[PDB]
């Protein structure tokens, strides 16, 4: 395991503890065994997400102070409006509060978009994998949220450079079914958050564009972590060996039609979301009349002029290849430290968490019960570090079925912070899970308290199978 | 017009600058005779709104610094919740990003629970007044938006002590023709901020909720300014004349059940909404359900930690008599100015704002021609000065029908957000408005070049009719 | 009195409270009847002076949290170093903590110096007026401050343009009676505090500078405040009434050799100090050697890098027109508003502060028995309002004598601190020190309890003659 | 070698770039081969100090945001006259600027009280080891530094528990051989800068207060580094084993009178010093009147109201042991990657640097020609990290003969700024110096180019020999 040093010094701190054990276990129980009902007092590294929690620069926090508040046309509006004709080539924004807030934006503008010619009458979302608050959405406005990621992601010991590569056979094969006329919208998500953080190759994103355009089918890049796709193609893809990650970006972007951005991944912000569009007036002028009941006015679209100017200078230190290779390099030791001990992963790491193959650790446990939930409980209960399931809990139930969707992955997520934890901070959470490996066939399953029919996984109250 | 002294004095300035008379026709050219899509440089006084334009305090910025950027259990959402038990004796909130974000939750819960055993077959909501947002999110979930102001806030230079009453005969009346089982909320807003800022009385208010709670009817604050209502009601109710604004305010919502609240007004914020619940579990349990698809995690909703810290200072210093008696002074004293000067106000004043009435000063320009646009592009393109409207425009159209929502009051809103402007920022605007007033007779009113359908005035383009 | 509008408005604010007539007896019986050993929390407005606690803007918040805070070769030193290029046209830069710094820095240095050529038998320092710290350091280091005003200062009532301006017969007189060879430095003070802050001519800046080097006299310019003098130059002067602020600084410091600059005052800090050599790098290479040991390394001088950040951004504000023209005239305002009600003050008003003439106001009290202190102690405990005095308390006593130095002037000095307090604010200090006319000629002197033997006015306490 | 995990995570970072060895070769030329001289663009890792090069916490932040910027009787000025109380059990403060500006209130003030009834005709200040700004100031006013640290601290690689301690048998000789009546204070300097930042023992400290009192010597207690002082106590004094921080630092200053501080190294500050005495009221008159010429007023001495409220709470943080043994852990983590590859280095490790015995490290230089400082010049080629001597160019000459200062000790600092870099970055740093290994006997020694007559090693400009 390699350690990469910070191409960057601390200026600001805040303290953090360890709870101790009487603590966790009666914090855990009153939160009935789901780490998202604990107060972060109870929480001591927490890996929960990457998103919201990444600590700014100096001039982040400048051009936050600086900041224009008024309410229309903003003086940050327009730069984030240049920002993005500089770093996508696209024409139009709408900002939003965060990432399902751009969904919320666009994803109902192109289902009705789609319905103008009578067409759209199945409608269906298909990607290489939705998560969970954007297959929330498609499945909200009646829409099915369709997955057809490489199967290559599936196999987790097996290395491969883009284990979040559409599978471009499923795609014609889905077009074939379900009729171009049906399908509302591509989402390209970059990086591939349920693969692992798994990055989509230039190539893919450009064949699926093309079969998309064959089809007059629209594109949305789901942007969260555009950056560490980028960075993953200048890594993997000979062509682009000797480009800028603004290169590999600008070459992206030209393979969709529109964007949906959490801002609070690579942007690096503690809130921010945007939408962008390519070329297409129509389209941005009906998204701008949605934002504005559900988000608010189209120049600040539910974010304080601070958090615009944050992105605006976010946005390009997102992009800085030394800092990339830092924070990347950093999930790959954590990666690298779990692997040298035996303990399965999604291999390679992505660029945003290390995803611990929870199938593998816990075979014991059926994915109907959750394994990967067990290892966490257990994992928060030893240490004090706090981290999420990407499986079978958070995959939910099928809104047509009522049953279980097929879970291929029981991942334990370890999702790292952007310039927040340090690699001794790693070491903690290694050592921490590594120490449990004569635990792994005692760990039990959980069974539901109390289920929200949507996004269950965030406010549902568990029960051990004990 | 008695100016009154700020109880704070000044420690971070902000620069503004008087545009040129050419900048500014160009401007509104551009902007499609539309202020809304005028660029911030373009304008000088910003009297747009007071919505996420306040001046926060040294202890608003420094509980911003301190803030807990968490994504779950930040320790700003549990000082949030003391803080809400504390002021409005409710046991549940939940956090939003704005207003609207809020309304957004609440409304379409309220909405189903309704219609649970089959009812509600005709949903319609009851307000003395739903501003646009509220009202545009009632008809998004295909309910009515009744509104049944007191008659005589439409008497603007009549004195009256609660302008903003319901019309507690109207009230009953649209109960039995309705039937309580289509009515899914009462909406009480505090202040009546169609009616001019005008205040609900401590009685209206508790007349309401009774008749709500005889036919099983849910009652819900809105309250983006609950604290200027409470200083009003202190000023003029005899029953609240030795009592304190947070013994007013712990009052005011013993009639409702639950709040929508836009922290972007009486909070002193730039960004944040909240709602809290009395004591429905219930209800709190569906609309956590719906705030994490729409907003975020019940923790955050939309807003980052150092936000939420940010409101629980907010909504302490916002119910500060001396701040509020300054505040509400600085509106009394520019509506005193120009009320001395001839030109016709909402009389009296509002918390937050002057209330021009333009169908008075323009009479030849018909409603359906927005009268009071015209005035505001007029005294834009004077003084650079910026307002906004509150009549035909602002109101839309009636979505069954299609056609002109009847006005009752053309406004023309110098709004003036929260310790941002001095007295002698209000002599310049009134002096603006003063020296327009051989002109008035001279102006044209504007119609439709593109129109949205939902929420008109933020992005529609105007031509002026010559 | 006329009223001037911000050009700026409210970021953020501070809050402000009155205490209690029994607060403020119990206080300054406390604090040995001198106001500055007074706590904040026992003062409402606080004007005891105008040095470090102005307002800062947005821009200079954000310069200070991206400063540098490297020990040595700070990024913002460089920075500082071009501003002074820019401003002064003057090669050489040391920072210093604040401006009695500053002069502890240069005043040594420049008495060495004319020592090691023989010369400095009988040492002088020759201004139009020392301020307090100023002629504090000139006596420390064994020399006498001399003080040539133009006699006009003295005459209060009557208006002059340059109140501040040297006695060229003076000036020559004192070169004559002492030599060339034993005045160590002449001290141009622009504006000239100790004159009510009224401001020096450029052609008495000009003939006072080819005086001094004609005779081989080191000539520096004592630049507290400035701007404020470079604005009266262009309001009064016809020879610049078309010249930009910067023009008329950039021809001020063509008459000096150096300057000492407390940037606490019209730069816009709350701490910080300056002195800039124009050419000659003998001294500034003593000056460095002096900064060491009594400062700090010579590229922060006692100065962390996120003041000396904000001390690039204030040097530029300070020289706006459009914010000098409402500072000097709030000044102006409130001096207006204290003659209009037959209050005798130094006319003009200067640009800092109104200076009360307490020699008209209590002549019944000596001024060896500090009558401005009277009205001091009187308006506080009337009002809250803190101001300071500048007359025989503060001239202290003369060290060759041990006896009272002689006083032309006996001022109660009403300090406004920059862009902090409104002109309701000065309305409230006028109204103050008006309501107090029938109580002038029963006031009492003071007499000393403690007394310090350097600059006893700020920390000897007193006791009330009976 | 063992890493300790930080007790806190980033909040904010500010960006570090690695020169290219083109530019650092032409900087150093530039900057007269002394790194002093340097442009902190032209530095990578800056080890240069831990003075004022601190990060601080968000909540130490959140305390500048609301200083109270008053210019006498600031709230934080009595908040700080509190913690004093609080943790050194002593009546008075003074605040300073920093370090050196407390060491000019406090030295002059000392000398002239030991002066009254004509005694102290030949003053000397005696120390474990007066760093080189406090014997500056102790030489400026006519004195001796005499520096008597313990022998042990002269053999760098024996282990001892207290190479700080003072030599008990110097100190009785020396009293004897100047006469008590001539000792103007003893300094103890905790931990000792010179010795190695190596602390001094609770019994050391004890006796010598204890000796000082026979003979009516007043103590002074120079506090830069006392927190890492009282945890070396704990951790190696048996007495002290169950004790807390605050306890060991309430022992330690029942053994001097009056302290020194330079709030810019323990309590975690940019800017900012402290005058603490114990109960002589005298000796604080005394001191107050010299703070208000050299510093500023004696409710802020100097520092903005915001810098004191950040002492006020790095002084609390600066003593919490979970942070005392990450921050010293982390210097003896570089010091055992460096002691592991065989470099010599002052054993134990202090609180906040690491130091190179330099005397062994290039034994073919001698000490009139500085063989840290080619060591410091070579590193700084070779890596882009700037180090700082302290040794023989540190020394200076002796006023009294002129000659160089016999040096026991050669030692480049690599000095540690608190909570700044990672171990990450002591890596880069160990590796650097251990890749030097083949170069050190080739280097050679410097020779004065331009040679100040104090504190000549901050900006003499050096010429390489060859
Ligand atoms: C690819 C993509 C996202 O990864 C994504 C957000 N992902 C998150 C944040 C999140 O709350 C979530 O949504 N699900 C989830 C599951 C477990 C923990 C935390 C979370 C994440 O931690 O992986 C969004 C939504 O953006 P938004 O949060 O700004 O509204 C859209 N697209
Ligand atoms: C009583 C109530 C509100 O007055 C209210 C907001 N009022 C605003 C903000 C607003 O954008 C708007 O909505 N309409 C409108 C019209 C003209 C200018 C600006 C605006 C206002 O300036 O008048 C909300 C929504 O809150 P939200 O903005 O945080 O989402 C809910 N209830
Ligand atoms: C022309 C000039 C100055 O006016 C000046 C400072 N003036 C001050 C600040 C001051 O403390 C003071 O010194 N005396 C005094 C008397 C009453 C109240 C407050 C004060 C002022 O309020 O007028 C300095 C010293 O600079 P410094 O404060 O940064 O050290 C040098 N030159
Ligand atoms: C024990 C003690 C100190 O160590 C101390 C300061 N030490 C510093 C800062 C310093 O500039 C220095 O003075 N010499 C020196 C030598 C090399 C690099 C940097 C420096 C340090 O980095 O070691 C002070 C003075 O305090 P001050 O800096 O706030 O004025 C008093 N006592
Ligand atoms: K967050
Ligand atoms: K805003
Ligand atoms: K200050
Ligand atoms: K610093």
């Amino acid at each position: 395991a390699k350690r990469i040093v910070e191409p960057f010094r601390i200026k600001m701190v805040e303290k953090i503890r360890v709870p101790s054990r009487e603590e966790r276990e009666a914090a855990l129980k009153e939160a009935g065994y789901n780490p998202f009902l604990l107060p972060s007092s109870a929480v001591y590294i927490d890996l929960l997400t990457d998103s919201g929690t990444n600590a700014m620069s100096d001039h982040q926090w400048a051009a936050m102070i600086t900041g224009d508040e008024a309410y229309a046309g903003s003086r940050n509006y327009y730069d984030l409006k240049d920002k993005a004709k500089e770093l996508f080539n696209y024409d139009y924004i709408i900002p939003a509060h965060q990432g399902r807030g751009a969904e919320n934006i666009l994803f109902p503008v192109l289902l009705k978009y789609k319905q103008k010619e009578g067409k759209a009458k199945n409608p269906v979302f298909i990607s290489n994998f939705h998560f969970d608050t954007t297959a929330a959405h498609v499945e909200l406005n009646g829409c099915k949220a369709i997955n057809i990621v490489t199967e290559k992601a599936f196999d987790s010991e097996t290395y491969d450079d883009w284990k979040g590569d559409f599978d471009i056979k499923k795609l014609k094969e889905n077009i074939a079914q379900h009729g171009a006329d049906n399908i509302v919208a591509i989402v390209s998500t970059v990086t591939c958050n349920s693969a692992g953080g798994q990055p989509v190759s230039m190539s893919n994103l450009k064949e699926v564009y093309e079969i998309a355009k064959q089809h007059g089918i629209f594109v949305v890049m789901d942007s969260a972590r555009f950056c560490e796709n980028a960075y993953f193609i200048k890594a993997r893809d000979p062509k682009y060996k000797n480009a800028t990650i603004k290169e590999v970006i600008f070459d992206m972007y030209k393979y969709a039609d529109a964007l949906t951005m959490s801002a609070k991944k690579d942007p690096l912000l503690n809130i921010g979301g945007l939408v962008a569009i390519r070329d297409n007036e129509e389209i941005f002028t009906l998204a701008r009349q949605r934002c504005v009941p559900m988000e608010g006015f189209v120049t600040y679209g539910g974010l304080a002029g601070r958090d615009m100017a944050a992105m605006v200078q976010g946005l390009e230190e997102g992009t800085e290849e030394e800092y990339l290779h830092y924070r990347i390099g950093q999930v790959k030791y954590l990666g690298d430290r779990l692997r040298e001990a035996g303990i399965p992963i999604q291999y390679p790491t992505g660029g945003h968490a290390v995803f611990v193959d929870c199938k593998k650790l816990v075979p014991q446990i059926p994915g109907d019960q959750f394994p990967a939930q067990a290892v966490i409980n257990a994992l928060y209960l030893e240490s004090g570090v706090r981290a999420v399931e990407i499986g079978s809990f958070l995959l939910g139930r099928d809104p047509a079925t009522g049953e279980q969707k097929h879970a291929d992955m029981e991942f334990m997520r370890l999702t790292i912070a952007r310039r927040v934890y340090t690699n001794d901070h790693m070491d903690y959470i290694a050592d921490a899970l590594i120490g449990l490996k004569e635990k792994f066939a005692t760990l039990k399953g959980l069974e539901f308290e109390y289920e929200p029919p949507v996004l269950r996984h965030f406010t549902a109250r568990l029960k051990p199978i004990e």
